[PDB]
């Protein structure tokens, strides 16, 4: 399963403590993720070493005998130094540039010397990078302008600026200095070889997917929460439903979901409910929860296919001319062609967008009376509902995330102008893809954020029905006996206590215009005839009247409590604990003064910086 | 015509000190834009005091009344409940200023119930530099730009956890804010989080900065074309006016005008005319359409920016909350003002036109940068002479496509992308503001394009200068030769044609190599004066070839270097050319200068940005009525 | 206003007979469209003819003393090359018409070159309905729709590979084609070729009667917004002048002022206000946007369709080849008129915001289908009464969401897909044909939407006066019930309550149902009454006013729905269309126990949309609007 795939990144991200740069171990998009995020992950180059002097020897000699081969340095450094600083590619992105570079040439293939790997190698452990303008790669000859800022550093143009850490800033000369470093002299082929790869598109791409694959297992994860919050039916995660329509990403997540639903105490309520006035509710669920395997499982399965494709791209060697001196040649070809990148990132942004429309979809039905069977509008708790608007800020915000999002999801590989003098009349466009990919894993991440808060509020919301439904059969039952009503009456009355949605006379229960008083002003009605007496009617008024002596106080008294339980039996606990008690957040009211913007930045940090993978990981516990 | 509109808008932009905000006099995208990006401008709030009063007065006996009017505690949860943006990137100072300035006069038409005091303290926090820290994203523009708009309600309410800003480095909670400028929170009354709230304000704002670059950028990319023609060696005649006179798009015909007038007497257009002579059946005899075609290209773009401007500017001087109260007639109207489509739907095609632009400068610039198209610049714009260490702008020629590429994919329409929104009770909504951040990146790029073709074609008026200077030398040398050797008159008139018609671009790397085009053109002349004419002439002519190798190179060399150390005088594109060399410091490009591409062409761009580039533009359109 | 012009291009599309092609009366994209759509439509070149001659004969002077000038002085090599063009699909006979009208126009400014002869050999064609069978795709619309305009060329100098249709069937090679109109194939002087494939007329004749259509059905979507705000149970106020007076776009100033004028005196937002101050508290104080913001949303789109009329206009009467011949200066002046970019780019702007009115369609529909938002009406808009067999309009409810889907994917830009081309000289190119085509195929999904929507309302207004009659039958059986069975005045009134409150769609199904809204609140006010006034002998009463009500009131309401499938309408604006749809198309409230499908009832309303008859209810329905 991908399930497990995705946790075997998860872990290997959270522990790796040096990345093993040796020429045959393969770096995963995990190992580039934690160099990027993790500054005490390490690069450690193994002396490889061999044929990396092997193959910088043949093209140092072909150059002293003067052989004539084609593909002085720093005109071409200079000429690629063309970039505007309007916006950078950040830090984390140039390192995992710098590592994919570093990695590329260890296959001797590049011709580079081996100092300068080891010069990579000292720049990444001591956190200096340089500063490197946005735009400018149509990723063909690779990411020509970009990877000359890198280039640019080791020889110490004075116009390139470096970083040190978060705080420092210096000209290049200054930041090799600082490092016991000094300025290359480049020699044949090393400029070449720094420049024209395809290191920053995939840098991009690699913090991309690994991104990816979290937020797609915590889409598919939280498909469970929702179907326990919005009283699904677990029955749409059947196997053989599953087994005859047999796509691998249908399959796998129909799986995860049966096995995060199959001993669910808000499943056990969901049944109760739809055995409740069981021929005026819907048989079936709406689609956003109940085609949701076969709506993952596209997205599921171009995730995982890109991944791959990535990670072949991370370990290749990506300039030109590759260099093969056992056989006395330099190749020509174009493997700073970044397109296998290029058209995986236009490919995943459009499984994102389809991600991003399924939370939309299920946001959409839990802020809807009409669809939430039996939660309040926006899950206002109210119980002043005139004051208490509840989720509707965030509601409005998952259709500005969402509209945004699918626009971002339009190809960049269309795009392919006829550049550089005609020669690269077809390019890939690699990093510009990528950096929308981010783009929209950045509103995912968002949408993802407002969804758990929304689900961990529907948690609350329905502990709390079902507290509220028991204070109201009580206070019935026990007015029924007082009044001296028969059992007939009584049971009648009780009835309407239990299927009558509480959430739909919260605001004033003793209102007569209100379901509650309705259902039971009917029950009352029907009693009259079925008895039928003066008597009768004493006591009847005065059931009606005695209940605005307690109920609403009783109401009351047990939701205040519960401000100041199914989800201890449910496998997203981990989730629920997370948000509410690690995170320090409660049920939304407005006797609670945090904005949502408080409560929802808390869990957008959370997913931002992998926090988010420790309760994940928690509910997954024991998944084969 | 359009271009003294535009001028109109850059002369205001420059000029205003106070922006009247009064509910009468009109505020414009300069005003906007100058608002934004110039503190020392102020707002000036004119005491329609009665009318806003009025109406504030009306919603208050109506609630006080105790009356059941729809819209109209109950405040601060609507607040609290759209203060449901998050911290990523924020819209920057210039877009919440830009926006607060926006929601201060949409409240002058007394239409919206809010109190005098509370527009009072706006106008002063716009004057005190403050604004709220505003989340990027959340807007879906259409009950308004609610949840960002929420954040300048939150400042004025003294909300703790919204942080504002007090010029560029003070950042604190918002009853400090309030505190540090002498105000103090509000107690929001009947109807008033509903009129700060429900606006299209930031939307708007967004898109009139927008609409002022827009403006201002299309101005600079028609008047380029005029200098693209003079370093391509253009044809003028594609800006006669009798040919848009049949075709007349106004966007056609005026930016047809303009050029016709910027290259009248063009004293490029006179070494185009005379490369044209030579060789003229090897040659074109028409420009290629990204110059050709530039006005056809022009007309729509010029056009939807025109029109959309004129919406923007409706937007900005709009009631745009919701109910309108008709306090005159006792009503209040519920409609849906703060519906942003209007500027939703111009964005997009705004988007669209700012695309064509592009494609319009990545053609021309690669023309530019390809000898077979250039009419005798060198490939890249390298000036060399050696060119085994010297690319030239092949750089910025890569950018040129990376930036393009990236605006087409931009110019997709966000407006086509509606979601049933808010418990589908907003099944339309225009997204405006989303549009209007598109547009705003859209325009970004372009002024990286611009940035990098105004480098490139100063590069080239330099080449086409030198160009003049190094085969002037050439055709003295090869007469003063010809006349020391003893060569015939027919010889001599063959050899000095023959300097005068190879490209000296061709042979500038080696001017005496045997195998490149000045010796190969030299030597055919030299067999053919043979044949028309005997011993002692080869003697001559191989003592012409031995002095030609001696002297030539070294006064080709010298030339250039004195260069390094003219028709751009005469030409309507001087200051364009004396503010890149000579205010931003610059030089032609090579090998022996230092600076690299990003080093000039980022000078460049910071003018674009900043807005210094609009001084030689006015300079070189002074006179052009 | 808008509306007005609109409606002259409605006028002008009906009533013109001859179109003037001069070289100085303006074709507007009625006339290309009544060319195009009315065969009985003749073009008549105006003898204009002095000037073509002049030109003519300028260029053929120095095609005899010599004179070297670029561009004129060879042409069927130039056809031949350019007949590159694949059957895979085609460009319609209306299409390629339309383009053949435009050519002809082109040249009648003098600028071309192109011999007087060549023009009558054009209207000769046109009025015998002659055309080249012309493929689809291959223009880039730049130095002109080079391939589309050569098989015009090709079938004036008979070549004969090109195949010319005559009428709707008839298809012979050109020689034949020419032969049947009394034609000789033409041997082409100089400049002839540029003259004939170098212009913009394939991409401007596809805008012409794509414009014509936008504004059409542009008008027609606005109107229909009043009878959206007729069977929702709208507020008219949205509508109100001093809200758009305050927000002034042109657009949204005179949607509003039509759409206040359209409802102004209705019948229907009559019923509205009844039912709005009928538990008050309970319902909506105001409408959704898709009818509230209306008037804002179609702003930009009025003002998009209107600005892209004029530029296309603009282009229909242009000299749009190259080079332009100024004869009287002695002088060829090369240029670039064939460059389609003013079309091109608003093809595209036309195409975004035609998406715009889809969506518009497609969240009025959604509304007008779903019980919570309709405000009465059935879900679907199903009659029943038995609903478990009738799932009314679900199909075209589903139908709408694939139309708004595929319209929002057609918009996005052609323009920004810009190709280096023909050798790199084509570096801007326009791509005005293709957007062109794009914005035709969005507006068949628009007219795909229009006749749903307008469907759908029909039917609303049928549930509507249904409703008004069922709710008039509940009331009387109430109210003679409660008389029979002596009924106290407090229990009446009461009663009579429920019965005027309780959406009837709700219990239709089976009205004495004791767990449907009718019954439920009948037992609800039965108890009230029985503590107001406290008794047996009341419960007695009330008991018999139950059995009696099971007896009879089904049998009632079965009775005036059976006669009303065998008027407010009558007092409203949208009788016209009402009456349009029920009568001159022969339709009916939907069932059931009607057997035409909803596919056979929405056909003949999209095909009088796509013939023009729906022209008719429209210009009735706005008669007296000025």
């Amino acid at each position: 399963s991908h399930v497990k795939d995705i946790l075997g990144l998860i872990n290997a991200f959270n522990e790796v403590k040096k990345i093993t740069v040796d020429g045959t171990t393969p770096i995963t998009v995990a190992h580039v993720a934690a160099l990027a995020r993790r500054h005490d992950v390490k690069v450690a180059l193994e002396a490889c070493r061999a044929r990396v002097e092997t193959c910088s020897s043949w093209v140092q000699r072909k150059a002293e005998d003067g052989a004539d081969i084609y593909g002085l340095q720093e005109s071409l450094i200079r000429c690629l130094l063309a970039g505007v600083f309007t916006d950078e590619l950040p830090a984390t992105a140039t390192r995992s540039a710098m590592l994919l570079r570093l990695n590329s040439f260890t296959y001797g293939c590049s011709g580079i010397r081996w100092e300068v790997m080891e010069a990579l190698e000292k720049l990444l452990n001591s956190n200096v990078s340089p500063k490197v303008p946005l735009r400018g790669s149509v990723s063909a000859s690779g990411d020509l302008i970009p990877l000359a800022y890198i280039a640019g550093l080791l020889i110490g143009k004075p116009s390139v600026i470096a970083r040190i850490g978060d705080d420092v800033e210096v000209p290049a000369p200054e930041a090799l200095s600082r490092v016991g470093l000094r300025p290359f002299k480049l020699q044949a082929k090393e400029g070449l070889a720094l420049v024209a790869g395809t290191s920053f598109a995939t840098a991009v791409a690699s913090t991309v997917m690994y991104d990816a694959n979290v937020l797609l297992l915590l889409v598919e994860t939280l498909c469970g929460m929702f179907c326990e919050v919005i009283f699904g039916r677990e029955e749409f995660a059947h196997p053989l439903i599953h087994k005859v329509k047999p796509h691998p990403g249908q399959i796998e997540s129909a799986e995860l979901l049966e096995w995060l639903l199959r001993s669910s105490p808000f499943q056990e309520l969901s049944r109760e409910y739809y055995s409740i006035d069981k021929l005026k509710k819907p048989k079936q669920d709406r689609y956003a929860l109940r085609s949701s395997p076969q709506w993952l499982a596209p997205l599921v399965q171009t995730i995982r296919d890109a991944t791959t494709t990535v990670e072949t791209e991370v370990n290749s060697a990506n300039d030109n001319p590759i260099i093969d001196h056992a056989n006395d040649r330099a190749l020509h070809g174009a493997n700073f062609q970044g397109s296998a990148v290029g058209f995986y990132m236009d490919y995943v942004r459009i499984a994102v967008a389809g991600l991003g429309k399924l939370l939309f979809a299920q946001f959409t039905e839990l802020m809807i009376e009409y669809y939430s069977n039996g939660l309040p509008g926006n899950l206002s708790l109210g119980p002043d509902l005139s004051v208490d608007y509840g989720l509707k800020g965030l509601d409005i915000a998952m259709a500005a995330y969402s509209s945004e999002l699918q626009y971002l999801a339009n190809p960049v590989t269309t795009h392919v102008h006829s550049a550089e003098q005609h020669n690269q009349d077809i390019n890939s466009l690699a990093l510009i893809s990528a950096r929308k990919t981010e783009e929209a894993l950045d509103i995912l991440k968002l949408m993802i954020a407002s969804h758990l808060t929304a689900m961990c509020q529907a948690v609350d919301l329905r502990q709390l029905e079902e507290a509220l439904v028991k204070v109201v059969e009580n206070v019935v039952s026990t007015l029924a006996d007082e009044c001296g009503l028969p059992n007939d009456t009584k049971a009648r009355l009780l009835y309407v206590a239990k299927a009558v949605p509480v959430y739909t006379y919260l605001e004033s229960p003793c209102d007569p215009t209100l379901p509650l008083l309705l259902g039971l002003k009917q029950s009352c009605f029907d009693t009259i005839l079925a008895l039928h007496t003066d008597t009768l009617v004493d006591r009847l008024a005065e059931f009606e009247k005695r209940l605005s002596d307690r109920l609403e106080n009783e109401m009351t008294a047990v939701r205040v409590l519960y401000e100041k339980v199914r989800i201890q039996g449910s496998k997203f606990l981990p989730f629920y604990r997370f948000v509410r008690e690690e995170l320090d957040t409660g049920v939304m009211s407005a006797r609670r003064e945090q904005t949502p913007q408080e409560d929802v930045q808390k869990v957008f940090d959370a997913i931002a910086d992998g926090r988010i993978t420790v309760p994940l990981l928690h509910c997954l516990q024991g998944f084969l």
